[PDB]
């Protein structure tokens, strides 16, 4: 409800936009396992506020 947008996000969109983060169609996982070095490394270069 605010005009502003901000980064701090009510944990309740994750849970009513999570419909559409999982998807029953890339099922088969097209990037994680044979990519899992590159998926791993990733964290070495990404980093969440929030997160680690």
């Amino acid at each position: 409800l605010q005009s502003r947008p901000e980064p701090t996000a009510p944990p309740e969109e994750s849970f009513r936009f999570g419909e559409e983060t999982t998807t029953p169609s890339q099922k088969q996982e097209p990037i994680d396992k044979e990519l899992y070095p590159l998926a791993s490394l990733r964290s070495l270069f990404g980093s969440d506020p929030s997160s680690q």
